[PDB]
RNA sequence: CUCGCGGAUCAGUCACCCAAGCGAG
């Protein structure tokens, strides 16, 4: 199948439970799925944040269903908050590019799609950071609409 | 070169990749 790239920030408290135990969760998700997907090692984390880098190689709907598993597990937390319903992914500058058009209009029209708070980082590596908020299915769609874009691209 | 075994160290619900050492083409 057409293979796509999504790269997605996973919040420390959260790989544990993605991985498994001997990598029992991370192996069975593969296999279920298509994709290939491997972690940034723990103190590893993207510039500028506390995160690793979940990198998910599979056609799209392999892309969206890793990725809504991930938040699935991300929603799973209480360790004794903004965090649990937000997307955090990683864009190339071109798609990024894509995801926003000309005077923002694509960036307000998938926000517009979906109920979600999409948001990126401004121009400070040539990747940009994409951050989505709202409900699960909000940003599920958002998600969607996004790796829609990231496949929408010569890059 | 590449693959197979292996699994130092890191990690630690921590896999994949990656060291020593070994094997094969
Ligand atoms: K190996
Ligand atoms: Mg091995
Ligand atoms: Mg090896």
């Amino acid at each position: 199948g057409s293979q796509y790239f999504l790269k997605v920030l996973i919040p420390s408290y959260a790989a544990g439970s993605i991985i498994g135990k001997g990598g029992q969760t991370i192996v069975q998700l593969q296999k279920e799925t298509g994709a290939t997907i491997k972690l940034s090692k723990s103190k590893d984390f993207y510039p500028g944040t506390t995160e690793r880098v979940c990198l998910i190689q599979g056609t799209i709907e392999a892309l969206n269903a890793v990725h809504g598993f991930i938040a699935e597990k991300i929603r799973e937390m209480p360790q004794n908050p903004d965090r649990a319903n937000q997307v955090k992914i990683i864009v190339p500058n071109s798609t990024a590019g894509l995801i926003i058009g000309k005077g923002g209009a694509t960036v307000k029209a998938i926000m517009e799609q979906s109920g979600a708070w999409v948001q990126l980082s401004q121009k400070p590596l040539q990747n940009r950071v994409v951050t989505v908020s709202g409900e699960p299915e909000q940003n599920r769609k958002a998600v969607e609409l996004i790796i829609q874009k990231i496949q929408e691209d010569p890059q």
